[PDB]
């Protein structure tokens, strides 16, 4: 129901993903993307497509001048723009307050101005940390032992902060001044044109490049994961059909362990189970993360698709084997990075 | 009188000066450095009587990254009250709360981490939302959740509330991820010597004394829960020397009262009839009622609140505003004139 939507952070993994599924699923809406092409914004991501379907507009989302002349010719806004990798934010949080905050703050007033429809997207991690389901006396079945609409908002990092921090005035703009604005929380993202700095495709491309896979600590750690083609289709669900102002989470029923995660990587590629090194772990690094997706199947009927993660590890696997050139000239620098405050355990 | 050299964010204003003079008087090995901007909030004659060896003034914004690592480098603790305090005004320009409230607490915890010292958040009840009446409760206010606690969840209503809110998580977060020594305190509606006349008791007040009539916003239903300043500064001081680093301390004294009542003593007092004031135009998102179960830190730290009585502390409230006239006469035009831009008898 809508005809020209902005997308920011469309240059990017999720974002990108989402202007693809648009311009095969929906051909009579216009997408402008707004992005500033930091270290992982990549114009590759969207070259192929660009067209009359999809423009790229190289800016900031902090840019009040850009943002309102972009805004006057919309009648929707997709927000995906922000500095999303924890490890990042550890090392210097300057940007994060930034884009995450500020930037969410400007797109909001924008929405106001023109009041046109503003869809956030958001992270599970604003809620926290939960114990291992050996640790629980519901397995990680009963009541709190997974986050809902209804958990509270407690962010471990510089990253989850800024982005909790932002769910909060979208929040606060709907209730003040009636923006008309959802929020959607998902678990972690996986699959094609996710930069290598990310756990999944770190991995795959270490080993594609020779080099071994690190994992943090013992590897305790458990993500819910979710293929980014999922993640697409329910933000379209709640971009289209939800309640204005109400939070959806996002999720596919899919926790594992990081040991357990790379040793399937590790099999899938042919190397053997103990060809890793073990590396420093990181600060106040959260345990387990889970999300009860039960609202947004039971009030929109969003179905995720890809829910056999080995196979879907296993088409990504091939397309980061397939497409070497995507990230070969960023492989060098992002470990170099790394070395810098990671070291092999021993 | 662990700490010898702190600074006080925000000590020009209505409850930073009342805590400054607090320790003034009753800490001599106390030496304080007041960081103030003097916005229209900030009042140096707030101050004037205690400036000299033991109390300096320094003009600046807590933004200003540079003027506050010269500060910081000097001092052991710094005590945070400075922010864009008015609902109101949030609500006709959320700017000014933008800058402030986030991006100078930012500032300010970076600095704290640089220097490794002591950090003590000032925060508010409004962080957690609204309350139904207790007329509406199945516990009559008395049961679980039917009041505020350390573990009641965030759900801020406006861009005063939201920004707050939003500094209270980087706050923990920076805990969490880099080890600051902070600790956080919400606190219930203050009242008292050298309140603005913004504020709803002290422009009731000032407004009869000026010959103008007190303004009710709606019928006056919402409820607030009265704090006399001076317990407000005990409760900072406990938290600051015993508090646990990363908790979060509520302060309050049990005195949940409607707007009616409230304006109603106050004309009582003040030899008034009981239906000389107005009815006025209702706030945008207005909460409906705040209430704090101050239990942590009555039983933790053994605070206990000495101004209990009500009724006496708003006599002698009333009293100072009539015997230091000339500290508000100038203003009140103002004040009156920027209200009439969004409110009319109804
Ligand atoms: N990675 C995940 O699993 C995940 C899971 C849930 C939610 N999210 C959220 O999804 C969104 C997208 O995540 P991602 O993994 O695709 O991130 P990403 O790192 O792959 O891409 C971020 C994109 O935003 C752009 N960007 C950064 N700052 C900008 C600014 N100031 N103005 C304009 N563009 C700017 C970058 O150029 C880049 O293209 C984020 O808001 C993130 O918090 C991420
Ligand atoms: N008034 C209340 O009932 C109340 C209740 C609970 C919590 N709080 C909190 O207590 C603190 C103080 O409240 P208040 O009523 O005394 O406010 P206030 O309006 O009386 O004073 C704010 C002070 O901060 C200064 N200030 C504003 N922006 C600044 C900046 N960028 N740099 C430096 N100084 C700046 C102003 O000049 C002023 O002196 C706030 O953080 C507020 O959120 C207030
Ligand atoms: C990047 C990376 C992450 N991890 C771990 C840390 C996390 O528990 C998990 C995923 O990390 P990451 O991809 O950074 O995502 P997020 O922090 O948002 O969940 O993988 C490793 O073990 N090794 C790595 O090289
Ligand atoms: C300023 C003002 C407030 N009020 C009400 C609104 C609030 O419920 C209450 C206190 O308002 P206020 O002093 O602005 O404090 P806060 O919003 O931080 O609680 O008094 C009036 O009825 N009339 C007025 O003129």
């Amino acid at each position: 129901q809508f005809k020209n939507i902005i997308v920011t952070g469309g240059a990017g993994f999720i974002g990108s993903n989402f202007v693809h599924y648009v311009y095969n699923n929906h051909p009579d809406v216009h997408v402008t993307v707004l992005d500033k092409l930091t270290y992982a914004g990549n114009k590759a991501n969207l070259e192929a497509i660009l067209g009359d379907r999809v423009e790229l507009v190289v800016g900031d989302i902090a840019d009040a001048e850009l943002v309102d002349k972009l805004a006057a010719k919309a009648d929707a806004i997709v927000h995906y723009a922000a500095e999303s990798h924890n490890d990042n934010s550890l090392n210097d949080p300057s940007p994060f307050i930034h884009t995450n905050f500020i930037g969410t703050y400007t797109l909001l007033e924008a929405a106001r101005k023109y009041d046109i429809r503003f869809h956030h997207v958001s992270t599970d991690e604003v809620y926290g940390d939960l114990p291992l389901r050996e640790d629980l006396p519901g397995h990680g079945e009963g009541p709190g032992e997974k986050f809902t609409a209804e958990t509270n908002y407690n962010p471990s990092s510089p990253y989850s902060s800024t982005k909790a921090a932002s769910d909060l005035i979208v929040k606060a703009w709907v209730r003040s001044f009636g923006v008309k604005a959802t929020i959607s929380n998902c678990s972690n993202n996986y699959g094609p044109y996710q930069h290598i700095e990310k756990f999944i495709p770190r991995q795959i491309t270490n080993i594609l490049a020779g080099i071994k896979p690190k994992l943090y600590g013992e590897g305790k750690n458990v993500r819910d994961w979710i293929h980014t083609n999922d993640h697409s289709t329910g933000v379209w669900a709640i971009l289209t059909k939800g309640r204005m102002g109400e939070t959806y989470l996002i999720g596919a029923d899919g926790e594992k362990n990081n040991k357990e995660v790379l040793e399937l990587i590790l099999e899938k590629m042919g190397q053997p189970k103990d060809a890793y090194d073990h590396v420093t772990d990181r600060a106040g690094h959260d345990l387990r993360y889970a999300i009860d997706a039960s609202k947004l199947r039971d009030e929109l009927g969003w179905t995720p698709q890809f829910t056999d993660f080995s196979e879907g590890l296993e088409e990504t696997i091939q397309w980061y084997t397939d497409n070497q050139d995507w990230w070969k000239a960023e492989k060098e620098a992002v470990e170099a990075n790394y070395a810098k405050t990671q070291e092999v355990i021993k």
